[PDB]
């Protein structure tokens, strides 16, 4: 069935499939498309909290930037900005904690690579990398009823806890509850942070009628907030990385932050081939900051901290409603879609930048004053409308014993938005549009064991709005089409999985000509290869690894500066290794490593700013053992144990490192 949760794949670290949008979950196998799935084990044995913890450790196609110590991370796939607030749940948008989803409630984390607004609609935030999507935990059968208490330094307690039971004729209904409360100092200087999540997912399997519902409760909140380094002006060269244990930006910056949700699903099988499917589910998103940009000034590691006071009341609604089935036109099976999707968004987002404030990069900065912020105090007005809504139409064509698979689909996606000045209330912009979007893909399958497939599908991002600097002010842009072919081969050998892919990807860029017009008249050219070895090839030695090269050309952009040079923000090379081996000379003993690899990079468009690659290695331990009948676990985690500092590049900014950090943890099953 579309909604089955894939199974896990051999050595249980990762799953046998995932989900491609409007169609539903498929086999790695019959995917046409470069998808991993991670799985709750893998979450559990790395001790990961965040979506970023667990994808930076394991995947060689995402990079996170911002990092733990920040408000937010976003992520890189395949030479794109991915946002956060574009990670979906179970397929849809709008609904999971809009700057860091938390995982400590999730059955999967899934990558699909590339973009994909045929299978899923456009992102809220415009995103075209890659779509990540998260699975929520369901009850299993057996009830669990476990506890978790954990450490992570300098001195952040923890404890989770993970209750499930399934009841009624057959187990048809299911109830699992997370909860998590973490709280204390950092890794980083003068940083401590509290964690409170509660999570339930619902569940009733019926023979015709399939019904599901996933609440979620978080809240992240700071005192002391890690931002990037901006480049400025005349920067020349990039100061080599500080201590990651400094915290080099405003000393007395807080976050609060706030997400919940809710979200209803639904199946019933009008016939033996035709089901009915629909989901309703919304968000509050509550956000309230200060804190600082750190700006380069001169080229020896001095730098102004800007500050700002951001608050945010955000407030989503996502649904969908649809139609799948399957025919036969002969020796042809028809499996076809058809969905309607709508995300519809008010927020209110102030903001005031003041304060210039001199420190450096190799300092801890002192407490500094806070400016003046209480303009912003008082109810948060409307300053965005927004209204995503579309309808798709989706057949896979399966010939010839399932061993040939066509897909086409096309999408009409609608994108409406309001914008709103945060002091007059004056309406500023109103963009409308609408844009055909297909796909098309084939998969053969030579052995059972082998598949090869091609596909085209695109990415749409909302137009840009013109800077106040140029000539065309305020003015919006049309939408960005970016456009994905790839090929690619996966082999199954039944232990382990090897994949390579081939892709480039296409995308228009926006900036200001050499007469002041904003102008979406550049081209982004992404073209890339991707290796993965994935399983258990020996007993008890799990691997997952992989590398990639990409070749992200800013092949249309008039300044001869920058014409065919490097997208910034964007490794050539990037690769992970990770190891997992229950030991055969102790009972229960399970040992890690991981090495994360980033290439050098540059800051900006003209490329005269380098950083350099990097390499982070992690060290795990698990112990599982008994007390009283009942299963304990003991679990080390040391990320980044060598102790490296180092940037990662974005486009006109810089991350730090997080430093060596020990998690340690104890799980009792009662
Ligand atoms: C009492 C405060 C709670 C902190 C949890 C500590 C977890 C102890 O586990 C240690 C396991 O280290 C060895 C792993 O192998
Ligand atoms: C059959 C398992 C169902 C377990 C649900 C328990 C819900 C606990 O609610 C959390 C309230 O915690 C207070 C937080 O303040
Ligand atoms: C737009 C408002 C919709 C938000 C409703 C979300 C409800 C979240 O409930 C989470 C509770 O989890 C603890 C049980
Ligand atoms: C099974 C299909 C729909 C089930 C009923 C959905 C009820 C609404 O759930 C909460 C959504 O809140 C939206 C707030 O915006
Ligand atoms: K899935
Ligand atoms: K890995
Ligand atoms: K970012
Ligand atoms: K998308
Ligand atoms: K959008
Ligand atoms: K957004
Ligand atoms: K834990
Ligand atoms: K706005
Ligand atoms: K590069």
């Amino acid at each position: 069935g579309a909604e089955t949760l894939p199974a896990e794949y051999a050595g249980g670290q990762v799953a046998r499939g995932a989900r491609l949008g409007m169609l539903g979950n498929a086999d790695v196998m019959d995917a046409p498309f470069s998808i991993t799935s991670y799985t709750a084990r893998t979450i559990e044995q790395q001790q990961a909290r965040s979506v970023a913890d667990l994808l930076q450790a394991n995947d060689p196609s995402v990079r996170v930037v911002g990092g733990r110590g920040d408000l937010v991370d976003s992520y890189t796939i395949r030479g794109f900005s991915v946002q956060n607030a574009d990670v979906a749940f179970n397929g849809l948008y709008g609904l999971l904690p809009f700057w860091r989803v938390p995982i400590e409630f999730a059955e999967r984390v899934e990558v699909l690579k590339g973009p994909n607004a045929l299978l899923g609609g456009i992102s809220p935030g415009g995103s075209v990398g890659g779509t990540i999507n998260l699975v929520p935990k369901r009850a299993d059968d057996q009830p669990l009823t476990r506890v978790s208490v954990d450490w992570t330094q300098r001195g952040q307690l923890g404890t989770h806890l993970d209750i499930g039971r399934r009841f009624g004729e057959n187990n048809a209904f299911g109830v699992r509850f997370n909860g998590v409360y973490r709280n204390g100092d950092t890794a980083v200087d003068h940083q401590s942070r509290e964690f409170p999540m509660l999570s339930l997912g619902l569940d009733f399997r019926g023979e015709r009628l399939r019904l599901s519902s996933d609440l979620l409760y978080q809240k992240e909140s700071l005192e002391g907030v890690v931002r990037p380094l901006l480049t400025g002006p005349g920067t020349t060269h990039i100061p080599h990385a500080p201590d990651s244990k400094t915290r080099f930006g405003l000393r007395d910056s807080y976050l609060d932050q706030e997400d919940y949700s809710m979200v209803n699903r639904g199946e019933y099988d009008l016939a033996d081939n035709l089901t009915a499917f629909a989901s309703i589910g919304g968000r509050q998103s509550n956000y309230e900051t200060i804190a600082a940009n750190s700006i380069l000034v001169g080229n020896q590691g001095d730098i102004v901290n800007s500050l700002a006071r951001q608050r945010g009341d955000r407030r989503t609604y996502s649904a969908e409603v649809g139609l799948r089935g399957n025919f036969d036109t002969g020796p042809l099976r028809h499996d076809w879609t058809l969905s309607a999707n709508r995300l519809h968004e008010r927020l209110g987002m102030v903001y005031a930048f003041t304060g210039m404030q001199s420190g450096n990069l190799y300092q801890t900065s002192p407490h500094t004053p806070l400016p003046d912020f209480s303009s912003l105090d008082g109810s948060i007005p409307k300053t965005n409308e927004t209204d995503l809504g579309g309808v798709a139409l989706a057949d896979r064509l399966s010939f010839l014993e399932d061993r040939v698979q066509v897909t086409l689909g096309v999408r009409r996606q609608q994108i409406e938005s309001r914008n709103y000045d945060q002091t007059s209330g004056a309406r500023t912009s109103h963009d409308k549009r609408h844009v055909w979007t297909p796909m098309a893909s084939v998969l053969v399958k030579p052995l059972q064991d082998l598949s090869l497939y091609a596909n085209y599908i695109q990415g749409l991002s909302q137009g840009e709005a013109a800077p106040m600097t140029a000539a065309n002010a305020g003015q919006v842009l049309a939408p960005y089409k970016a456009e994905q072919y790839e090929i690619g081969a996966k082999y199954d050998l039944g232990g382990f999985t090897t994949t390579l892919a081939l892709f480039e990807i296409r995308k228009p860029n926006a900036y200001t000509d050499a007469s002041n017009v904003f102008r979406a008249d550049g081209e982004q050219r992404n073209r890339g290869v991707e290796l993965s070895l994935y399983g258990e090839p020996l007993d008890g030695v799990r691997v997952m690894a992989g590398a990639t090269y990409i070749k992200p050309e800013q092949n249309k952009t008039g300044d001869p500066a920058s014409e065919g040079k490097d997208a910034p923000g964007v490794a050539r090379r990037q690769a992970n290794l990770g190891v997992s081996w229950d030991t055969p000379f102790v009972d229960g003993l399970t040992l890690d490593s991981r090495w994360i690899y980033t290439g050098s990079a540059y800051v900006d468009s003209a490329n005269a700013l380098a950083v350099p690659h990097w390499n982070r290695v992690d060290l795990g331990a698990a112990y599982a053992f008994q007390v009283a009948g009942k299963p304990l676990v003991a679990r080390a985690n040391l990320e980044n144990a060598l102790g490296k500092d180092y940037w990662t590049a974005a486009n006109g900014y810089l991350s730090i490192s997080s430093p060596r950090t020990l998690s340690l943890s104890l799980t009792a099953d009662f």
